[PDB]
């Protein structure tokens, strides 16, 4: 016995709403009906991606900012989630006060620390090692010192997603170490993942290695 007739049942889907969804339902969960933790400054997202065929500088795209962890959190949610995380994808998180070249320039004269992330790990490690910096880079591990981090950017070769963060004044040691050596040595770099530190000063110089500035380990 069998009655074939035009008609499709639902297909039945867990819940989760971590896959590229507008809003699902989050109210009268509890007195709590809006939070929103006030950041000491505002930063905002840049999204650049080069295709086999034009250049970075021409395919910059902006994708948002926020000044307060509730807005960055909403695009967290709708950011984090392989929406544009495919190959040949970058993204900087810097202050909203940046300037294309022109008064923020300090911002490319700075330093910053380069990490290699594995999709592999990316369920513990990617969300861990992310979750982390984010509140780090606000209020976490690099404590107020990361006011002199200009900002940090994503590049995500293919499946490999890579994270960096760029200080401001690259002659505060104080933040690119500590900052730089808390985050790579708390990650678990040293003795795995190799963090390469690019420092500004290094184009008035480069060839070969000479102070604290070009070491990746």
């Amino acid at each position: 016995m069998a009655t074939v007739e035009p008609e499709t049942t639902p297909t039945p889907n867990p819940p989760t709403t971590e896959e590229e969804k507008t809003e699902s339902n989050q109210e009268v969960a509890n007195p709590e009906h809006y939070i929103k933790h006030p950041l000491q400054n505002r930063w905002a997202l840049w999204f650049f991606k080069n295709d086999k065929s034009k250049t970075w500088q021409a395919n910059l795209r902006l994708i948002s900012k926020f000044d307060t962890v509730e807005d960055f959190w909403a695009l967290y949610n709708h950011i984090q989630l392989s929406s544009n995380l495919m190959p040949g994808c970058d993204y900087s998180l810097f202050k909203d006060g940046i300037e294309p070249m022109w008064e923020d320039e300090k911002n490319k004269r700075g330093g910053r620390w380069l990490i290699t992330l594995n999709k592999q790990q990316r369920r513990s490690d990617l969300d861990r090692f992310w979750l982390e910096t984010l509140l780090c880079l606000i209020g976490e591990s690099f404590d107020d010192y990361s006011d002199d981090v200009c900002g940090a950017v994503v590049n995500v070769r293919a499946k490999g997603d890579k994270i960096a963060i760029w200080t401001t004044e690259c002659e505060n040691r104080e933040a690119v170490t500590h900052i730089g050596r808390v985050y790579k040595e708390r990650l678990g770099l040293p003795p795995k993942i190799v963090i390469g530190y690019q420092s500004h000063a290094d184009t008035a110089t480069k060839s070969g290695s000479t102070t604290k500035n070009r070491f990746v380990v």
